[PDB]
């Protein structure tokens, strides 16, 4: 019996400065944050309708630069889907995606975790990562790729909604 709307626990991961917080705040507040305030851990919530189903997104916004914590592994165990974010002007953030994916596969002990690859800051002219490279990486992992800008709001809804659709397909 229906006791309230379905809830989805999403975790936003990726290197320092790629725009994880900016993406989340654009989704929740329709606000672009220009300042860089490094995150340790922040929790957000939003009700949306995706494909005719009302649901609640519980979003955990993570730290880019973090050593081994068992506290980190805990929320990666409970998270049901992961936005893996790099910045299209930062090649290192793109190469770090492999490390986030491995970390997630290890803690969930699974090959088939709901995930979306997100290439953020697509409004900047200093692209160093081609769309095609990122699409090929996503195709090799069997996951969707979405280009976003927290500043223009391009792809922001889509990134989160796509992840929810991936979670739904997985169960
Ligand atoms: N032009 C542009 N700037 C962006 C975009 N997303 C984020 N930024 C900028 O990049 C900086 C870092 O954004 P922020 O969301 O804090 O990064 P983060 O990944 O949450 N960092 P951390 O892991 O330290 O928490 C900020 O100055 C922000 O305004 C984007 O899509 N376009
Ligand atoms: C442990 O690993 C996870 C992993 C992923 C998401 C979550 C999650 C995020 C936010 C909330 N909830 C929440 C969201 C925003 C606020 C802030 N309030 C001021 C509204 C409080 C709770 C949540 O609750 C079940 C779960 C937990
Ligand atoms: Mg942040």
């Amino acid at each position: 019996y229906f006791q309230g709307m379905t809830e989805y626990k999403l975790v936003v991961v990726g290197a320092g400065g790629v725009g994880k917080s900016a993406l989340t705040i654009q989704l929740i507040q329709n606000h672009f944050v220009d300042e860089y305030d490094p995150t340790i851990e922040d929790s957000y919530r939003k009700q949306v309708v995706i494909d005719g189903e009302t649901c609640l997104l519980d979003i955990l916004d993570t730290a880019g630069h973090e050593e081994y914590s068992a506290m980190r592994d805990q929320y990666m165990r409970t998270g049901e889907g992961f936005l893996c974010v790099f910045a299209i002007n930062n090649t290192k953030s793109f190469e770090d995606i492999h490390h986030y994916r491995e970390q997630i596969k290890r803690v969930k002990d699974s090959e088939d975790v709901p995930m979306v690859l997100v290439g953020n800051k697509c409004d900047l002219p200093s692209r160093t990562v081609d769309t095609k490279q990122a699409q090929d990486l996503a195709r090799s992992y069997g996951i969707p790729f979405i280009e976003t800008s927290a500043k223009t709001r391009q792809g922001v809804d889509d990134a989160f909604y796509t992840l929810v659709r991936e979670i739904r397909k997985h169960k």
